[PDB]
């Protein structure tokens, strides 16, 4: 007794084949390790065999030192490579790709933790309002020139089809954003991710990337990490032409004084006087055009050369440190429409 495209998200976030199919192209025995036998018991276990892992890669701790630490790796984890020996964590693109798979079978756990204790009933223990927010209101023409109007010509494989929009509550997100409200520069920005992690990302919200984690990947260390430009967030939904419909996040994100870095720091603690960490793009919507919802930054012109040079992201990166910096709004339905 839900409306229509709710009730196909909660499917959709949900779906146990949706999971299965990301664990074998990850290349996880399912056999070894079924949904059932994954607890968070085994997750920073996980993380154990790479945060005292890739503290003996840039030594390269040599089999003496690696075989081992690398063996354990894979009482918790098994993977299974067809008729291939198995591959070592002991190079650097290995290590941290491992920990992207992490970072999914994170929230992958969630989902079915969630799907399996206690499709209404799935939809009470996301603790959140998911409303439909309707095509041809303002609230939904906003969005939409949003999408249409900063698109990225570097992003240009796909074109970006909007199917249905949502706007989201999360339980307690008010009240843990009630003190970032009153701070200036606040702006709705985007966030893309893999529809398994929507699972955990409603539940729980937006979370830091542990400590545990390995360093890099992190251009600007362990924040949650934002941008203007819908296609680069877009981008970390990793949909495919198998599966071309994905889920893109907009959201409130206090910023205060940005730290303007036009290069990549592991940021470990803001400089105080500082709430933000602001990524220099060379491209960036016309600052002219950035609407104004509810006190809220809008930025939603379209690409203009901000000849700003001595930077290395071709597209401004927001990044907060504080989980309550956050404030989730609308949860966007997109259809990626590829040509190769
Ligand atoms: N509750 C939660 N628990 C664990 N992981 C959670 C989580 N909520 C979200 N995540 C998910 O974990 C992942 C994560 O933190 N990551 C992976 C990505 N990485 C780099 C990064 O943030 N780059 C980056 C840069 C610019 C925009 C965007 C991103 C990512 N998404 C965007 O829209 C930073 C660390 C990510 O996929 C996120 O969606």
């Amino acid at each position: 007794k839900l409306p229509k495209p709710v009730q196909d998200l909660i499917k959709m976030i949900f779906d146990v084949e949706s999971m299965k199919k990301a664990m074998v192209e990850y290349e996880i025995d399912l056999q070894k390790m079924p949904l059932g036998k994954l607890s968070k018991r085994q997750i920073q276990a996980a993380y154990s065999i790479l945060s005292e892992v890739q503290q003996a890669v840039s030594q390269g701790s040599s089999d003496s030192q690696i075989l081992d630490l690398s063996n354990r790796f894979y009482t918790l984890i098994p993977h299974d490579f067809g008729m291939k020996k198995p591959p070592l964590l002991n190079n650097a693109d290995s290590v941290q790709a491992k920990a992207e798979m992490l970072d999914n079978l994170l929230d992958i756990e969630v989902a079915y933790s969630l799907l399996r204790g206690g499709i209404d009933v799935n939809y009470e223990k996301l603790k959140t309002d998911i409303k439909v927010v309707d095509r041809d209101s303002e609230e939904a023409e906003i969005i939409r020139k949003y999408v249409k109007n900063t698109h990225a010509t570097t992003h240009n494989a796909y074109d970006l089809e909007v199917i249905d929009i949502f706007k989201i509550e999360r339980e307690g997100e008010c009240q843990r954003y009630k003190p970032f409200k009153q701070l200036h520069n606040r702006r709705l920005l985007w966030h893309g991710s893999r529809t398994t992690n929507f699972a955990g990302i409603l539940s729980q919200g937006l979370r830091i990337a542990p400590p545990e984690a390995p360093v890099t990947g992190y251009m600007f260390g362990k924040g949650i990490y934002f941008a203007d430009m819908v296609s680069k967030s877009a981008n970390y939904c990793h949909t495919s032409q198998g599966d071309p419909i994905g889920l893109i996040l907009l959201g409130e994100v206090a910023l205060g004084n940005m730290y303007e870095l036009k290069h990549a720091s592991h940021i470990s603690k803001l400089p105080k006087g500082k709430h933000s960490v602001k990524g220099l793009g060379k491209t960036t919507p016309d600052p002219s055009a950035n609407i104004s919802l509810d006190g809220v930054d809008v930025p939603l012109g379209t690409g203009i050369s901000s000849g700003v040079n001595d930077t290395s992201l071709l597209y401004n990166e927001y990044i907060v440190y504080d989980i309550a910096q956050v404030n989730l709004k609308y949860l966007l339905k997109l259809k990626f429409n590829f040509k190769t």
